[PDB]
C-alpha cells in the first residue's frame, strides 16, 4: 500500500518551516532545460500515469498520517513532521490534494526550454504541498526520456529506410523492446515499455501492455505485438551436436508465423552457411511473406557481425537489387540485431548497411538496456523549480541563477506555452501569457483538487508524437 | 490492477514450451555476474523478489484467462500454454513447483560465480524455470547498487583513514539523493535499500518501508536524514533576501544539523559575506552535534569544494589534526551533492588530500550516479541454462559464442565452495557431489511456492562489511 506522505525526499518534510512566513502560494514548473545526438525536442509523456496511480482521490487517511509521523520521528531523531498540515487536507478535503496541475497535451513534441507542466496549491494553507510532490512528479523524466530517445531512433531508421528502399513500410516494427530483464524494477518495465510504444508497435516487455490499458486506453486490441522467438536455452538443451534439430523443430512449430531463431549459440557463421543455407534451406524457401525466418546473431561486434551474416545469406539465398540499388534478401528471410543496440550503435549499423549497399528492409533492431535503462534525468535536464510565490498578498517572480552555471538559471513568474504565428512554441514568463498576444495558453488543467480533469487516449498520444518526416 | 506472473515475462518465453526437446523433464539454470573494476559483487535483493512476486498462490483462473486473452491479441495466434498453467493451478493450488538455492544475502562473491540456481520440481513444469528468468534477472539492480555503493565506501574509508587516522562517521559520508532521479517509485525503494546495506544516510524514504517489510532491523529505522534547504525555500524570499532566508532556516533548526544550499546566486559570496561575516555569529555558536552544513550545488565539483574550503578557512579557525590535515571547526561542514558518482567522488577525495584537507570536513550526496546510472552490463549479470533432463538422460548444456569467449556459460549442476585459503570456486558438471571441501554455500531460499530461508537486514549488513 502506497502512502504519498512517505513518497518525498526526506528534507522536504522540513520545508514548511523554511518558506517566508505568510506564504499562501508556491507555484512551480517542469522543463527539459536547454544547453552527436542533441535531443532538441521532447515527447511529453507519462504524467497521466502518475496523476492516476499516485495523486488522485483520497490519498490522505488517518492510518497514513500515523505511519509517516512514526517513521519520520525515527528517521529524523526529532519531531519535525507537519501533522497539522496533513490533517487539514484530511478534514477539509477528505484527503484529496488541493493542487492544480496544468500540462501540455501528452504526445506533444516540444523543443527544449519550454514549460511542459505547472503545479500550484489551491488552498493557502497548503503552500507547502506544491514542492512536496516534486519528487513524484520529476519521475516523469523517465517516460519522457524513453519516449524521446525512442523517437530519435525512429528518425534514424526512417531516414535510412526511405534512403535504401523509397518507402516507410513496417517502420513501426523496426525497433523491438528487449528491455524487461535489463531494467531496475517491474514498475520501470511497464513505464519504459509504454513510452517506447508511443513510437513503435513491437514489444517483448509484456508489462507495458497493462499499463497503457489501465492508465490511457486504446481502441486497438493490444497496444503492442510480438513474434515467437528462441533463446539460447531452447537451442542448447538439444545438445551441441543437435543445433540442427533445435532449428528444425522450432521453424516447423512456427511455420505459419514469423519466428526469430537466435543462431550464435556456438558459431553464428557456421549456422548461417551450413544449417540455414544448406541443411534446412528447403524449410526456409517454402516460408510465407507473412511468416519469414528472422535470423538472430547475439554476440560479437554489432556492425561487423551483421555484415558477415548478410553476405553469407547473399551466397546461399537469392539476393535482389531494389529501386534504390540496395541488396534485398528474399521475403521469407530477415535478420534481427538484438545485441549492443542503443541510439549510437543503431546509427553505426544502418550507416554501415548503407555503405555496403544493403537495404534496411532486411533488418529490425532489438534493444533492451540501451532503450529503457541506460538513460538519466540529465540527458534532457528534466527539472522542477519554483518560479512564483505569494507571501502576505505580494506575488514575486522567483528563480535560481548560479554564478558558475548559467545553464542552471530557471524561468520567472507565472508561465504559459503558446503557438507562435509561424507554427512554433514560446514560453512566456512573468504572467505575460495573460495578454494572449500569441493566443491561448497550450497547457490544460489535467489535475485539480484530487481529480483528473483531462485524460488522453494512448491513440491521440501516438498521433501527437508522429514524425513530421 | 494486481500483479499477474503470467504477464510478467518476455513475450517470447510464452512460446518456449513448444521449443524444448521432446520429453524434457528438467531445465536447470543459474545466475552469475560474469568476469571481464568491480572484482567482488554484493549479493542482495532476491528475498524481495521471492516474497513479492513468487511465493503463494500466484496462479488463478482469472489470471490464466487474463493472460490468454492478451496473448491471443499480442501474438496474433493462440500460442499460450493455458494447459500448463492450469496444471499448476489444479495440482499445486497455484504455487510454483520451483526450487531456488542462493548464496546468503550480503555475501561478497567474486565475478564468474554461481549466485543462485533455479529448477522445476515437477517434470510437467520443465518450461517454468526460464519463464521466471525475466523477474529473477532484475536482481541485477539491487546487486549492482549494493556493489557500486560498497566501492564508494571503500574509497571514502581509504581517504578518511589517510587524512584523519580513524573511520568515524563513514556510514554518513555518502547520502542518497536519488529518489527524483530514478525511473519509478518501486526502483527508488529497491535502490535506496541496496545503498542502505553500506550506509545509513538516505533521503529516498521508499527504502525504509522495503527493509521493514522484507528484511527487518533491530533498530526502529535503517536510514537517517537531517533537515536541509532547497532552492525554492531560499529563492521564495527574493534575490535580495538570501541572508533573511539563511537566518530563518538556521534559527528554526538551531539545535540539529542543517544543510543549507548556498549557490542560488553566488556560492562564494554566500560563503565569504553571508556565512563568513553577517551570519557568522549564528554559526560559531552552534553545537558539535548540530553544525551548519554548507551545500554548494553547481560548477566543477572539485574546484567548487576547494574554493569553498579556502573561503571558510579564511573566515573561521582551521586546525591541523593528528594526521597533519586541515580541519574545519566542529560547528561547520560541507556537502558536495552535485555531479557525484564513483569516479567524481574518487577525484574529490584525491583533490582534497592533495590540497591537505581532511575528509572529516565533507560528506557527499549522490542521486542519479548512485541509483540510476547503472546497467545489467556493469557486472555482466546473466541467467543461463546449464543442465537439462531429456528422456531420462541428464546432460550438461552451455553457450559458447565463436566471436565472444566472455559469453561462455558454465556447464551442468553447480555449487559454490570456499577453499581453506578462503577464496570462492564454482564446481561445474555436478562435481560438488564429491564433497571435496566443506558444504555448498547455496542454501534453498524458495521451494514449491514457499520461502524456505530468510535473512534480516542486520545479517546482510554484517556479511557486507568492508575488509578493514
Ligand atoms: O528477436 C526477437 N523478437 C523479434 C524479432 C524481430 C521482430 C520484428 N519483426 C516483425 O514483427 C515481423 C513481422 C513480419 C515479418 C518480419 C518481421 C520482423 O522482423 C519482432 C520481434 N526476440 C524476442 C527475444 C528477446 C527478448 C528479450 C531479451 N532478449 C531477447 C529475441
Ligand atoms: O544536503 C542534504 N542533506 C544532507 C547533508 C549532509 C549529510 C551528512 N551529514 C550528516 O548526516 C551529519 C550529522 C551530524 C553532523 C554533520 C552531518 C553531515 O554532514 C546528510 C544529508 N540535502 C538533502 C537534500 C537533497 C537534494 C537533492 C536530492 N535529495 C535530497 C539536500
Amino acid at each position: 500500500e502506497f502512502n504519498i506522505l512517505l513518497a518525498t525526499d526526506s528534507y522536504k518534510v522540513t520545508h514548511y518551516k523554511q518558506y517566508p512566513p505568510n506564504t499562501s502560494k508556491v507555484y512551480s514548473y517542469f522543463e527539459c532545460r536547454e544547453k552527436k545526438v542533441k535531443y532538441e525536442e521532447t515527447v511529453f509523456y507519462g504524467l497521466q500515469y502518475i496523476l492516476n496511480k499516485y495523486l488522485k482521490g483520497k490519498v490522505v487517511t488517518k492510518e497514513k498520517i500515523q505511519e509517516a509521523k512514526d517513521v519520520y520521528k525515527e528517521h529524523f531523531q526529532d519531531d519535525v513532521f507537519n501533522e497539522k498540515g496533513w490533517n487539514y487536507i484530511l478534514e477539509k478535503y477528505d484527503g484529496h490534494l488541493p493542487i492544480e496541475i496544468k500540462a501540455v497535451p501528452e504526445g506533444f513534441v516540444i523543443p527544449r526550454g519550454n514549460v511542459l507542466f505547472t503545479v500550484e496549491n489551491t488552498d493557502p494553507e497548503c503552500y507547502w504541498l506544491t514542492n512536496w510532490i516534486e519528487t513524484i512528479l520529476v519521475q516523469s523524466w523517465y517516460p519522457i526520456t524513453v519516449a524521446t530517445n525512442s523517437r530519435e531512433q525512429k528518425k534514424i531508421l526512417a531516414k535510412y529506410l526511405l534512403e535504401t528502399s523509397g518507402n516507410l513500410d513496417g517502420l513501426e516494427y523496426k525497433l523491438h523492446d528487449f528491455g524487461y530483464r535489463g531494467v531496475s524494477s517491474q514498475e520501470t518495465a511497464g513505464i519504459g515499455a509504454s513510452a517506447h510504444l508511443v513510437n513503435f508497435k513491437g514489444t517483448d516487455t509484456v508489462a507495458g501492455l497493462a499499463l497503457i490499458k489501465k492508465y490511457y486506453g486504446t481502441k486497438d486490441p493490444v497496444p503492442g505485438y510480438s513474434v515467437p522467438a528462441a533463446e539460447h536455452s531452447t537451442i542448447t538443451a538439444w545438445g551441441k551436436d543437435h543445433e540442427k534439430d533445435a532449428f528444425e523443430h522450432i521453424v516447423t512449430q512456427f511455420s505459419s508465423v514469423p519466428v526469430s531463431v537466435v543462431s550464435d549459440s556456438y558459431d553464428i557463421y557456421n549456422a548461417c552457411e551450413k544449417i540455414w543455407g544448406e541443411d534446412l534451406r528447403h524449410l526456409i524457401v517454402s516460408r510465407s511473406t507473412q511468416a519469414p525466418l528472422i535470423i538472430r546473431p547475439d554476440s560479437g561486434n554489432p556492425l561487423d557481425t551483421v555484415l558477415k551474416v548478410l553476405e553469407i545469406l547473399g551466397k546461399k539465398f537469392p539476393v535482389t537489387e531494389n529501386s534504390k540499388g540496395y541488396k534485398l534478401l528474399p521475403p521469407y528471410l530477415r535478420v534481427i540485431q538484438g545485441d549492443g543496440v542503443d541510439i549510437n550503435t543503431l546509427q553505426e549499423i544502418v550507416e554501415g548497411m548503407k555503405q555496403k549497399m544493403w537495404s534496411i528492409e532486411n533488418i529490425a533492431f532489438g534493444s533492451g538496456g540501451g532503450l529503457l535503462q541506460k538513460l538519466t534525468r540529465d540527458l534532457l535536464n528534466c527539472s522542477f523549480k519554483c518560479s512564483y510565490v505569494v507571501t502576505n498578498g505580494l506575488g514575486i517572480n522567483v528563480f535560481k541563477d548560479p554564478v558558475a552555471d548559467p545553464n542552471k538559471r530557471s524561468k520567472k513568474g507565472r508561465l504559459s506555452l503558446h503557438r507562435t504565428p509561424a507554427g512554433n512554441f514560446v514560453t512566456l514568463e512573468e504572467g505575460k501569457g495573460d495578454l494572449e498576444e500569441y493566443g491561448q495558453d497550450l497547457l490544460h488543467t489535467v489535475f485539480k483538487n484530487g481529480k483528473v480533469t483531462k485524460s488522453y487516449s494512448f491513440d491521440e498520444i501516438r498521433k501527437n508524437a508522429q514524425l513530421n518526416i
